[PDB]
Order: structure tokens, then sequence, then C-alpha cells
């Protein structure tokens, strides 16, 4: 079997992406946010906290004639941002774009944090990282992909987000009209839970490529691209006016500025983020200085390749027994 859904960003900065998914029976649509970083399906539902819905697509477990309590399960996730979730737990039918997964754990939350709350289009999220870092208690659940993944025609999925423009996730094969050259595979690490993968260096704009090992993430969940100190400052010198602000809390660029490209490296392949995909506009409206999208990772712990990076690149999530990441032009 195969799977394939259209991504589109939830604004025009693409802070995030959203993702139709059928929940239930009969079919209930909520917009879920692909998640390569966390392992949890958890949707906004009407076991939420009242006052912590604020127009989001609830999921009504009394109304799927295929939900099930999971008895005694109860989950609570914190993310890397600061924003956290918690609920109970049904079995039930989820779909994504054709592909079918009959009994998978929907985590239905009782508390959302404020940034939730505050973002009306996103009805939960969907994780794509491995089961390991499945937060349900007692008993771990396994994500939609590896619940799919004996069925699937090819044990991957992609991720082929657009810039200020929708994008696709397929499930079960890859699309080889989607991007431009070869894809080109490295290594994962699976031990920390995420899709950890070693980038080869590093260039800004038209200048040198620095050959460095860079550990970090892919991860469709988090916004922006987040590199060690030195290579942050390193591409922010390029950009008149660019300063690190701690009032806003990372980079800032004057709005007027053309930004220079940066490239990171998979294997002996280059994947050229184009300048403008930097540009996360005014850091408070009305503002002339614009918020960068390269940011530190020296506060985190873990350096994190971001929708700023994954959207520049075709990227295949491979699943396969010693899973590996490849990444195309396109
Ligand atoms: N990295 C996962 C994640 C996804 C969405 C959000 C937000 F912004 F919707 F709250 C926070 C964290």
């Amino acid at each position: 079997s195969t799977g394939s859904a259209t991504t589109t960003p939830i604004d025009s900065l693409d802070d995030a992406y959203i993702t139709p998914v059928q929940i239930g029976t009969p079919a209930q649509t909520l917009n879920l946010d692909f998640d390569t970083g966390s392992s949890d399906l958890w949707v906004f539902s009407s076991e939420t906290t009242a006052s912590e819905v604020d127009g989001q697509t609830i999921y009504t477990p009394s109304k799927s004639t295929t939900a099930k309590l999971l008895s005694g399960a109860t989950w609570s996730i914190s993310y890397g941002d600061g924003s956290s979730s918690s609920g109970d737990v049904y079995t039930d039918t989820v779909s994504v774009g054709g592909l079918t997964v009959t009994g998978q754990a929907v985590e239905s939350a009782k508390k959302v944090s404020s940034s939730f709350t505050e973002d009306s289009t996103i009805d939960g999220l969907l994780g794509l990282a491995f089961s390991t870092l499945n937060t349900v208690s007692p008993t771990q659940q396994k994500t939609f992909f590896d619940n799919a993944k004996a069925s699937l025609d090819s044990p991957v999925f992609t991720a082929d987000l657009g810039y200020h423009a929708p994008g696709t996730y397929n499930f079960g094969f890859i699309d080889t009209t989607a991007y431009t050259g070869s894809i080109t595979y490295t290594a994962v690490s699976t031990k920390q839970g995420f899709w950890e993968w070693t980038s080869t260096g590093y260039a800004v704009g038209s200048g040198t490529f620095k050959s460095t090992s860079i550990d970090g993430i892919a991860d469709t969940g988090t916004t922006l691209l987040y590199l060690p100190a030195t290579v942050v400052s390193a591409y922010w010198a390029q950009v008149s006016g660019a300063k690190s602000s701690s009032s806003v809390g990372g980079y800032v660029f004057p709005c007027s500025a053309t930004l220079p490209s940066f490239t990171f490296g998979v294997g002996s392949a280059r994947i050229v983020i184009p300048g403008d995909y930097i540009d996360f506009g005014p850091i408070s409206t009305g503002s002339s200085s614009c918020f960068g999208g390269i940011q530190s990772s020296a506060g985190i712990g873990i350096n994190i390749f971001g929708d700023v990076a994954l959207k520049a690149a075709f990227v295949v999530f491979n699943g396969a027994t010693t899973p590996t990441l490849g990444f195309a032009s396109k």
C-alpha cells in the first residue's frame, strides 16, 4: 500500500505545516502537524478543557463506532519549545491520503499549553520519530508510520515541504519526479529516538565550503534551522546590520536586507537553502527588524535541521531494518 497527502503552511511565514488526517468512523478530518521530532499522535478533542480550545477542530471519540478507550492509558509530552499537552488514549482507524491503519493509538488531549490554544490551525500532532519516544503509559504505543510499515510497498516516508506553497508527504514510495539529481543517503543513529544524522559541513552564500561534522536531527516539527554558534555567527556576519538580540531571543536583521543562501552537506552532496527561506519577517507587527531563520543551538543540546533546511530538499525517511535519511535537491 501507499499514502499521499498535501501539506500546507499554516501562515505566510511557514511557521508550521498541516496535513489532513481522517480519524474514526465516520471519518473526522483534523489538520495535524506531522512531526519527525516526536512520536505521539495527539489531537484536540471533546475532552480538551473548554478554555484551552480556540478554533481547532476536535476529535469526538463517542461519535466514532471504531473508537475504543485504551484502559488505564495516559500520555503527557513536553516539547523543546516549552509547549506541552496530555490526556487519555483511544485506538481508532487513522488514514493519511489513502493509507489506513486500524487500531492506531490516538491520544486525546485533556490539557494543552497556551501555544497550542493560540494556534487555531493545528488540530494536533502526528509523531514520525522512533516509537521509543512515545509517552503512552503504562503501555508504550507505536507511531502511524511504525504501524503502517509492514504493509507499505517500501518501508519509507518522504517529506517535500513547500516554500510559501503546498507540499507533500508520501508513505510507501519515492516520487522520482519530485526532485532533481539523485538522492544521497546518510547514516542515522536511533539512540536518542530521533532521525539523527551527521551533516558534512556548510557554506554561506557563494563562500568556501567548510568541511565539518554537524550532528543533528531531521525535524519537520521545528520551524527553524538550529546550528552551532560558530556556524550561525559565520552566516549572520554576511548580513549588514544583523545582530544577536537577547531581548528578542536570537539573531535579527534589517527587513530591507536580501539574505545570502546557506548550503549544508549530505555526504559529498550539497543542499542549498535560498536566502529568502531564512527570512521570518518582523520581530513584532510593523517593526523594521526581522527574525532570522538560522539560530544557535547552544541552549538546546542538539542541532535541529527544521523546516528551513528540510523545505529546500526532497527528504526520504528510510525505515528499512537499518534506518537511513536520504536528501535530494528539488
Ligand atoms: N515541535 C513540536 C511543536 C509543534 C507545534 C507547536 C505549536 F507552536 F503549535 F505550539 C509547538 C511544538
